[PDB]
């Protein structure tokens, strides 16, 4: 698998995270991040795929060493944590044919793991809208609490 970057976004209160919301394959909500171009830069893609997807530009923010990266059936996905960045930014995709919605949500509120089927004696996993950006939830609280505590 060719590697995806892209980025965490916060808000001030280190509250809240900025999720985008594709179509078909990719209905559900996400981190905005996309597959790296021959001979790109792991900064430069994070950058280009966050403006195609949100409008905003993090060049000039971008920590090297400040990251969160899984790996995700032998591909490689790192997300640039980008904090301080006030909810009152107007966002706007530049395809719109990929991204129908771009919302703020609160941190704790979010799943981080999808819920079993154990009521229903059934194995597998109930359906969840926030699968893409699940694995990085607990790593990111992690993160947060030992940078700022």
């Amino acid at each position: 698998g060719v590697p995806t970057y892209g980025a965490i976004i916060l808000d001030e209160t280190l509250e809240n995270v900025l999720l985008v919301q594709g179509y078909l394959a990719k209905s559900g909500w996400g981190f905005p991040k996309g597959k790296v171009n021959k001979e790109e830069a792991p900064h430069d893609c994070a950058a280009r795929e966050v403006f195609e997807e949100t409008g905003f530009d993090i060049k000039d923010y971008i920590c090297k060493d400040d990251y969160i990266e899984l790996r995700i059936n032998d591909q490689l996905a790192r997300l640039y944590i980008i904090p301080g960045i006030p909810k009152d930014t107007k966002f706007n995709p530049k395809t719109r044919r990929e991204i129908r919605n771009i919302e703020w949500f609160s941190i704790e509120k979010l799943p981080c793991h999808r819920n079993d089927m154990t009521p229903k004696s059934k194995l597998g996993l109930a359906p969840n809208k926030f699968f893409m950006a699940i694995p990085f939830i607990r790593p990111l609280r992690d993160w947060l609490s030992r940078r700022f505590g």
